[PDB]
């Protein structure tokens, strides 16, 4: 089931990934929707404990093209879980405050505090990914970013955070779909930007960016999953089977006053 | 169903609502929860809206006496909106750094912005409750406090923040009860505080200070429902169904 | 000296007062540097009590026309003032995330702590002058901040901040050489913006702006000080008289061993 | 100078070090003040450059036994330095609300932003110093903090914060002295706390662990000077020195952009 899990070698190869594999299921969409619903049950007790016991700290890290399943894992996964413990923080354009700071201070600021489950829709890993792709800063600067990283969340760890990295991946056919589905929605109308057209043609230096950030900073303390996400089914059933049993092996007890 | 809505009369008494109270509900329990399905519903697209059109700010307070019912509220009313479109800001103790500054500048902070639905799990009330209460400050001071927050809220609402104040009234029996349920569940254990009894013996003041300010604070652009709570099924009801009425009122559209 | 504060009578008039008076002194330039010097003393002191005591909150708001010397009033005034004590928050273009909220949300977040001494340079004011005068919001909107500015500040000085509000008052021509002098000295070249120009061509619109929030705001808890300000050694004293004499009247007393 | 830069060879012991030592001036305490008031004018024009070129960061780091000199330092240092360009940071016993996030959370929050130079009135390393001596966490704990405030400092000065961190260093003595005097000058009472007496008892704790933290994270990008404290002429004059040297090595430059009617 860790055959997900990025592990720590740096001997990492996205190619080796599959954005329509379903290999970790044996039953199809009705079978995991099922599945799905057990787990999310789970989750929502989970949370309840997290809350009571108020001492871990929880960040789930969603990164992902454009397209890529984002708002839908939080919408699906996290369905029913009390608001009073769970924050989505999104990271978009750098204002210009953002950017008086070094990019971890904007970033820093949103961490989960104890007894909460924070959702990074985008994250700090933007610096080592649109940033390296458009060469808004020189190599020479981006690079020293990953140690960066590596040593932000070993912090993090060490201070009391549970780190879990999504890397919601698919393949440049389905995006192409799910964009052209996104211009015909009448809902999803204005999601569009103009800007998604441009970075459509930068596929293959995005990808190259996930597969340098993603074997450069899955550790021990912060592991990288490789999410197939091609089938939305899929997606929201193995994010949710990562975070049961991540939040499962935390032993969480409720506390008593006496 | 306004007949829970305070007018801005400045003649409101707290008496004339009956915690136990059920009847602008024509049915119980069954009844009533799939008629709370079928708003959860319309509250989910209703939400999905206001994220898309961008341009409302929406605030929900939530005040009663402990365990009166704020996290179930939350939970029931709130469950399966979606996160990135909903807030809670809880208003506990107050820190050294809060303190340090005028009671509103840590509830400001946590104002809606465009798009957003925010809770307010306990508010800037507690500076005319607990404060009012205990005596954390004398009369002269949190008396003014009324004018601050009927100001306060104006600028709110004519800046654009829907603003939604919810009374959830439960009777002193009720609350024994419900606390004893504390005392008796080890997943409700841990809610617990020695304090919970000491506040329990200044019951009729927190109900004076209640009184107090809904008379003073509910107006035409921030009005308070007194929500009978002392069933969670008729809480849970009339609560969606005023912000779910609220919420269709704005007349909100999807963006071209 | 109490000449200069606007009464609460909503009869305020610009018109009435001159950028270039000097009366209040009886001296020029040279005689007043020495004032300002024994002041600034008393300032500096006023300060150490004031952050000793740890109680009260001093807000002092600096509004002015571009180059009518709101930089100079911060770096002249409270020369010698221990950083400790003192802080200043500039308020410039409203980002997206400052307007995505009411306008006070961004003012708020910055107002003076107990013992501590801040100066806003530009302010809440702000959002009924350029808002007003460019029309970033309809009169419909920014005519209703009068009253919550009013009220914003009521809250403060009821809850323990002493509000000092100072218009430092400069003449259309003084700003015409000001800005001039700005184009012309390399270490002040930066500071010019096209937008300098732009609003220039709308100062009366400005002044009747000015006019309008002075008459509506000055309250007895939130006074409206007129400094005229094209004499910067006039402007410099008056500030530093207004603020000495009113941190005096506080009558701070260090605490209880 | 070089003889107060603590180098990054970890072998750094503050026995080493005397809070008496004035010996990079030589004219004692009139020609220093004489020499500092010509380095607060530099420092003054060089903040006024920082600020108008809007492009690096400057953090200042104090630290200091209780009664070491932190006030008096930022007082005379800054004396005249442009408020608008200058803030100071202080960093009290944690609220609840600090306490719920990392303890590097409430520090990272006050670092300074671009053309902005911060002085913080004790910092991140109080939580390997306080925490330490009185064992706030345990050793497991605060042990691994030392490489998270290198590799936060590595990071910050990575991105462009020029890192000054200053060690006031006075003697036990002198401490008894000033804390005395803090308590028998009635508009300096008002300092003193009952755990000045705590702090006073647990001294070689306090130094051991001074010496621990300086050793571990005195870096090239982020260098600890150590400064003799006991003279306050002596202190405000080197930390000066230093101040103003660094700012020098910035090259900092005025940014470059019509008849007004
Ligand atoms: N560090 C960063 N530097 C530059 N751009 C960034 C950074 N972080 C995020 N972004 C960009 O901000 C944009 C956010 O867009 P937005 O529409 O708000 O979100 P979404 O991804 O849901 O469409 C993304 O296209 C992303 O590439
Ligand atoms: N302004 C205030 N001044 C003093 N106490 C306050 C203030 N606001 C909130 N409180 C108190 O903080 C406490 C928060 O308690 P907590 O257990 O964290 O929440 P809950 O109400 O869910 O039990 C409440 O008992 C409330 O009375
Ligand atoms: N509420 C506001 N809405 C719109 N513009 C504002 C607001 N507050 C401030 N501004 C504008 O922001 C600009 C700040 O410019 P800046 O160069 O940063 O400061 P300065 O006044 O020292 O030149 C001013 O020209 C002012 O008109
Ligand atoms: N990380 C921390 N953990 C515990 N105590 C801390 C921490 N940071 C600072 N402190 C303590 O906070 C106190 C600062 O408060 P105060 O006496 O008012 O000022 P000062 O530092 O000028 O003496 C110091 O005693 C210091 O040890
Ligand atoms: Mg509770
Ligand atoms: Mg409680
Ligand atoms: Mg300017
Ligand atoms: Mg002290």
């Amino acid at each position: 089931m860790k055959k997900y899990r990025v592990q720590p070698d740096g001997r990492f190869e996205l190619k080796r990934f599959d954005p329509d594999d379903t290999s970790a299921f044996e039953g199809g969409k009705q079978a995991a929707l099922e599945a799905l619903a057990v787990l999310n049950r789970r989750l929502e007790k989970l949370q309840e404990l997290l809350y009571a016991e108020g001492q871990h700290k929880v960040l789930v890290v969603l990164q992902a093209m454009d397209a890529g399943g984002k708002d839908g894992t939080i919408r699906v996964v996290f369905d029913g879980v009390n608001p009073s413990g769970v924050r989505v923080a999104s990271f978009g354009v750098p204002t210009e405050q953002e950017l008086a700071r070094d990019y971890l201070w904007r970033v820093h600021q949103q961490v989960p505090r104890k007894g909460e489950l924070v959702i990074f829709n985008r994250s700090h890993y933007e610096d080592v990914l649109v940033v390296r792709v458009k060469n808004l800063v020189p190599q020479q600067v981006w690079q020293k970013r990953y140690r960066h990283i590596r040593e932000f969340e070993r912090m993090l760890a060490d201070e009391g955070t549970t780190i879990l990295k999504f890397f919601l991946h698919i393949s440049k056919d389905e995006q192409r779909q799910r964009l052209q589905e996104r211009l015909d929605n009448p809902e999803k109308r204005w999601k569009f930007r103009m800007g998604d057209l441009e970075d459509r043609r930068l596929w293959d230096r995005y990808q190259e960016a996930y597969e340098a950030a993603i074997r450069e900073t899955s550790t021990e303390y912060a592991p990288w999953y490789v999410i197939p996400a091609n089938k939305n089914w899929y997606r929201n059933w193995l994010v949710s089977h990562i975070l049961v049993e991540t939040l499962e092996g935390l032993a969480m007890q409720y506390p008593q006053p006496e």
